[PDB]
């Protein structure tokens, strides 16, 4: 939580971009893609209403041109989209998400459209947003700073959760922002488990990088805080997770090693903690985030090493690769578009990959 060759990364953010697809005209609006991946995703897994859905869910700018990048990239897709999917699989169960955040500049104004989608998903079926709004100033401010402010996502069985940045006003700040929230949300104990297993304190090799929540009311509710490790081994790493409540020891450990190898300029994107908090549990969940593109040099890479992991752990490989092929826009020795995938393992395992749509390079 100090120096710049820390920390998470920049990504698309700060750059230009052109848009290059083999799939989309540049005339398709950013709902229309996000209509197209979200299909291609459920058809990896084996529509008027959805785009209709979508077109509401990024009311306004999600009938932008796509073929017209943002004078700013989001932080939410790798690409620099405002939007990137998902897939998830947690024991037998699976299923996709989209993650979306406004094109729309600068810092603070986009901020502010992510504050407005709060409000208009707060009469939704089966959502609150009562906490996000408790702890919502503490994670935004009139000159935003960092890479995001507020995205959300949505996942189909509608759910909702928002995504927030603690380092909105600097990375030294991020933790005390954190607990300030976790407090005012009644996860004081869980945290201080954490915070107490972690050593008291937090720097870059256990970084508050997001903090996240289901917008839900009832047990239900769920926080994440993801913790960025900067710095330190794989070994390190699971150490650091042993205070889960679902902690299978030298797990995380093996999938770092397995699927990045050893901690060299492109294993700068620093690995992820994903801890999660919810009322009346003493201790936070872990799920492990293992960073794609650029550790490996492309979506093929990749996938072969994601794939052998997933068989030697039992899980269901087949599907991954045909999300994969049916989400993928190019052929993926020359595809670039996996961010992380995640991962628990134990007797309800969990296993997840985020995709850019792959359109702006
Ligand atoms: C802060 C984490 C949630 C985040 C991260 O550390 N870096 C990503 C860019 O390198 C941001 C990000 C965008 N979409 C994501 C989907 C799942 C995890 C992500 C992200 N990170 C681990
Ligand atoms: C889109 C970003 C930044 C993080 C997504 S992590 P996640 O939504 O997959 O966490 P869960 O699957 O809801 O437990």
């Amino acid at each position: 939580d100090f120096t710049p060759d820390t920390g998470v990364i920049a990504e698309m953010t700060g750059r230009p971009m052109r848009f290059d697809s083999d799939r989309y005209r540049p005339t398709d609006t950013y709902a229309e893609v996000a209509c197209d991946k979200v299909c291609r995703a459920y058809e990896g897994l084996g529509r008027e209403s959805l785009l209709a859905f979508l077109r509401d869910l990024t009311d306004p700018w999600g009938e932008l041109p796509v073929g017209t990048p943002p004078e700013d990239a989001c932080w939410v897709s790798i690409d620099g989209m405002p939007l990137e999917t998902s897939v998830a699989w947690a024991g037998r169960k699976a299923g996709v998400r989209l993650s979306l955040e406004s094109p729309r500049g600068p810092a603070k104004r986009r901020m502010e459209d992510g504050m407005a989608l709060t409000r208009r998903l707060a009469g939704r079926p089966g959502v609150s947003v009562d906490p996000c709004l408790r702890v919502e100033d503490l994670f935004t401010d009139d000159d935003p700073q960092g890479y995001f402010t507020i995205a959300h996502a949505v996942a189909w069985t509608p759910r909702y959760k928002i995504f927030l940045n603690p380092a909105v006003r600097g990375r030294e700040q991020a933790a005390a922002r954190t607990e300030e929230a976790m407090i005012r949300l009644g996860l004081e104990q869980p945290w201080r488990a954490l915070t107490e297993h972690l050593g008291g304190a937090y720097g870059p090799e256990h970084e508050p990088a997001a903090l996240a929540m289901d917008l839900v009311p009832g047990d239900d509710f769920r926080v994440q805080v993801y913790l960025a490790h900067s710095g330190v081994s794989a070994e390190a790493i699971d150490a650091k997770s042993a205070v889960a409540a679902d902690h299978v020891p030298g797990s995380f450990a093996r999938a770092l090693r397995g699927i990045n190898g050893a901690d060299p300029e492109w294993k700068r994107k620093p690995p992820v903690t994903a801890f999660s908090f919810g009322p009346g549990r003493a201790v936070p969940g872990a799920t492990l985030y293992v960073p794609m593109i650029p550790v490996h040099g492309s979506d093929a890479a990749a996938r072969d090493r994601v794939a052998a992991f997933l068989r030697s752990e039992g899980m269901d490989a087949v599907g991954y690769e045909a999300v994969l092929d049916a989400i993928s826009d190019r052929s993926l020795p020359e595809s670039h578009t996996q961010n992380f995938i995640s991962y628990r393992g134990g007797d309800s395992p969990r296993f997840s990959v985020y995709l850019a749509p792959g359109v702006y390079r």
